[PDB]
């Protein structure tokens, strides 16, 4: 029952995690989720245990929303490494995609301004008010954060940020990095 060629193979192209790593975690996931399935109230529960510093119920339900990709309202053990590694592993510039697909909240194509506030909102409770203080001023709470994401996308209140722009702008403003930032700890090490 070792872990299948091809879902290491994606795993590995989409993490660095090796294999010998991912096939071991593999067989201790089946032991404690038999079905090889984790629901989302599992899933929160793995982020309040080990965030117990922040408010982390949005942010995980978000992420799980994110990675359920098959949209069964469960994760499999290749969703969950992905969203593990979405949180806290690997460099931001490749997982654009998946960053767009975490502030896509009704998953209609294209971000909106509200969309924004919610995911920059989620985000924000993953730092402990402790950290919070450090933030540069007119970067100190969601509201001042999400206000300037969609003012460096140019955008009118209406508007809908495509793909292709999100991406864009990541890469090339990293102001724009820098607030969209959705790993806890990243968001730490910049304030
Ligand atoms: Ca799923
Ligand atoms: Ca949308």
């Amino acid at each position: 029952g070792a872990l299948s060629k091809e879902i290491l193979e994606e795993l590995q192209l989409n993490t660095k995690f090796t294999e010998e790593e991912l096939s071991s975690w593999y067989q201790s996931f089946l032991k404690e989720c038999p079905s090889g399935r984790i629901t989302r109230q599992e899933f929160q529960t793995i982020y309040s245990k080990f965030f117990p510093e922040a408010d982390p119920k949005a942010y995980a339900q978000h992420v799980f929303r994110s990675f359920d990709a098959n949209s069964d309202g469960t994760l499999d053990f290749k969703e969950y490494v992905i969203a593990l590694h979405m949180t806290s592993a690997g460099k931001t510039n490749q997982k654009l995609e998946w960053a767009f697909s975490l502030y896509d909240v009704d998953g209609n194509g294209t971000i909106s301004k509200n969309e924004v506030l919610e995911i920059v909102t989620a985000i924000f409770k993953m730092i402990s008010p402790e950290d919070t203080k450090h933030l540069p001023e007119d970067e100190n709470t969601p509201e001042k954060r999400a206000a300037k994401i969609w003012g460096f996308f140019g955008k009118k209140d209406d508007d809908k940020l495509t793909e292709k722009e999100f991406i864009e702008g990541t890469l090339a403003n990293k102001e724009i990095l820098r607030l969209i930032q959705f790993e806890p700890q990243k968001v730490k090490e910049k304030l």
